[PDB]
């Protein structure tokens, strides 16, 4: 399906969960991208203001689309695919926990996945890959894109 066809993308964070530190929103996100970037063409800038390619939004329940969230536990977020308008966009549920760590539900794991699926990518079958559909925490500092994942999203760019 649909992909995006620049090299210059750009995010806006919408709103922060309470969860974590503004910083550690910033710097989960920002680290979330460059795993993409670091496998493919694509370069992301964080905008402040005004109409970006992809929209980071958290929400709970029922907010604005056709994938109302679901309390804590469950679908912890979504994304759609490239395009106009929400195309491109990652919602994260509020009802989860957001951390930097092994705690709750780690934002930049989660983030990893939800930007694959911004950039194109559907789910995997192998549970080594990011892109396979049910969360399980890994050590953040060393984390590394399956040879699935890479082949995945080289597939559809570079
Ligand atoms: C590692 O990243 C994720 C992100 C979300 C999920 S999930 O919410 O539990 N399943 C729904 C989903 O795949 N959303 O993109 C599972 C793993
Ligand atoms: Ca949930
Ligand atoms: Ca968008
Ligand atoms: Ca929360
Ligand atoms: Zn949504
Ligand atoms: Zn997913």
């Amino acid at each position: 399906g649909p992909v995006w066809r620049k090299h210059y993308i750009t995010y806006r964070i919408n709103n922060y969960t309470p969860d974590m530190n503004r910083e550690d929103v910033d710097y989960a996100i920002r680290k979330a991208f460059q795993v993409w970037s670091n496998v493919t063409p694509l370069k992301f800038s964080k905008i402040n203001t005004g109409m970006a390619d992809i929209l980071v939004v958290f929400a709970r329940g029922a907010h604005g689309d056709d994938h109302a969230f679901d309390g804590k536990g469950g679908i912890l977020a979504h994304a759609f695919g490239p395009g106009s308008g929400i195309g491109g966009d990652a919602h994260f549920d509020e009802d989860e926990f957001w951390t930097t760590h092994s705690g709750g539900t780690n934002l930049f794991l989660t983030a990893v996945h939800e930007i694959g699926h911004s950039l194109g990518l559907g789910h995997s079958s192998d549970p080594k890959a990011v892109m396979f559909p049910t969360y399980k925490y890994v050590d953040i500092n060393t984390f590394r894109l399956s040879a699935d994942d890479i082949r995945g999203i080289q597939s559809l760019y570079g």
